[PDB]
DNA sequence: TCGTGTCTGATATTCGATTTAAGGTACATT
DNA sequence: AAATGTACCTTAAATCGAATATCAGACACG
């Protein structure tokens, strides 16, 4: 019945620190403590896979801070529970143990198995060259675009139509190179 | 208590006549059924349709949304209305009692992938929390306007009245000052 | 001197979960 | 009846870094 932990960041070892002080407050040794930071560099995390064994639990502060996605944290979440090893994710209240766990490990399974084929699904028509990261960035698009193709098409020149809509020349051109770019 | 369901397909006649087949051998009645392909209309007429306290099923979780993002958004929305979703072959129903276990946790899984791509973005808010950035609205109240009228003996609503701003506003005010 | 392409850098949003400020209602109290 | 405190709930701005759009010129060439 060994404790473990776990945390991951990119760059800031400020909120690497943040985990780090709640997994110790939640009762975890310093020297059971494994971390990562970003080449695909997981040691902190392949360390863990190899020390855990039966009955040990792992915690972690949240479920975004295991995996590098959905896929890889239940590939992982999958990985542990196999072993019978637990991990209690703290922030979210959630856990593979104790009574729901079963069904956690259950519908975990499932969206799981579900992307999976949903990767089969794109991979037959095409997708991953688009990468819908689902989120919407940036500034949205004011211009409409259709009226700038139109009168370049009709032979009207790049400052003509700057002039027309009240738009910069060279976002003339950065329409007219998106949408042959696209064609 | 009435019985719905959904399949969708690409391009497969088949294999979606395989889920109406499917959802049919589970009684659902045959005008209970609808079905999209690539038009979402069917699931928008499903929307429409749905009342609280109504149970819809399901093949699988893949035939839901487009992906594991729209698949949850959609869960979510038929829970808020009550509404609840049986899948058949997983063997998962949003109600009963798993019902609060399965939208609590599928929330988790949402919000953790929006988080992944936040993760170097919240990290320099960490970072600029850490450096003593001062977070939230900025305040546009003098308080030393608020301090002084209650200083002299000005009532609360009228310190209010005074500056334009709400009486529960002054209150807080004092709370803050005096609790420093 | 002027218009056209191609290019880079500067502004301008917009995102999501969180964080403080302010507005607002409701209830009990004086 | 009116003003006074006290307690939470909605809006309302404001945060980071990344991402997308638009602006503003520079530069070379005919």
């Amino acid at each position: 019945m060994r404790i473990f932990g776990y945390a991951r960041v990119s760059t800031s070892q400020q909120s690497l620190d943040i985990q780090i002080r709640a997994l110790k407050d939640a009762g975890v040794k310093a020297n059971r403590i494994f971390t990562d930071k970003a080449s695909t560099d997981r040691e902190g995390l392949d360390l863990l896979r190899m020390k855990v064994e039966e009955g040990d639990v792992i915690l972690v502060k949240k479920l975004d801070r295991l995996g590098r996605d959905t896929a890889d944290m239940i590939q992982l979440i999958k990985e542990f529970d196999a072993q019978g090893v637990a991990v209690r994710f703290i922030d979210d209240g959630i856990s593979t143990d104790g009574d729901m766990g079963q069904m956690v490990v259950t519908i975990l399974s499932a969206v799981a198995q579900a992307e999976r084929r949903r990767i089969l699904e794109r991979t037959n028509e095409g997708r991953q060259e688009a990468k819908l990261k689902g989120i919407k960035f940036g500034r949205r698009r004011t211009v409409d675009r259709n009226v700038v193709l139109t009168l370049h098409q009709k032979g009207t020149g790049a400052t003509e139509i700057a002039h027309q809509l009240s738009i910069a020349r060279s976002t003339v051109y950065k329409i007219l190179e998106d949408e042959r770019a696209s064609a």
